[PDB]
């Protein structure tokens, strides 16, 4: 276990932070920990990114910024406006992927219709 500060530093100063973390995970690296887990009932809408925790029975809810590689690395978000989709919100992670919330949000996309994670919650 290399520690959160060692992993985040390695990714933060890489020319491509996302690729650095994905290559680290693929190599067998232990996921980033100390994401902020929310107390919830697991009776929510199950939507991906919400104003309040919305985990269903198949999900865990976390503080959004704690699960964002760019927020955790203190670097710019890689879009024109440098906007973060997660900061100030709550993110629902499938239980099967909740050992690595940072890797999950990095690798996945929210369906613009149902507002659930494409390939997991989404039933479109
Ligand atoms: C129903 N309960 C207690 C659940 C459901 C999903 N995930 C966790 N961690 C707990
Ligand atoms: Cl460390
Ligand atoms: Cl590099
Ligand atoms: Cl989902
Ligand atoms: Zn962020
Ligand atoms: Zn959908």
């Amino acid at each position: 276990t290399m520690g959160n500060s060692t992993v985040l530093s390695f990714c933060a100063f890489a020319v491509d932070a996302a690729k650095a973390y994905k290559d680290y995970l693929a190599s067998g690296g232990q996921p980033i920990t100390n994401c902020v887990k929310m107390l919830c009932t697991h009776t929510g809408t199950g939507q991906a990114i919400t104003v309040t925790p919305e985990a269903n029975m198949d999900q865990e809810s976390f503080g959004g910024a704690s699960c964002c590689l760019y927020c955790r690395c203190h670097i710019d978000h890689p879009n024109p406006k440098g906007f973060c989709d997660l900061k100030g919100k709550y993110v629902q992670i499938p239980t099967t992927c909740a050992n690595d919330p940072v890797g999950f949000t990095l690798k996945n996309t929210v369906c613009t219709v149902c507002g659930m994670w494409k390939g997991y919650g989404c039933s479109c």
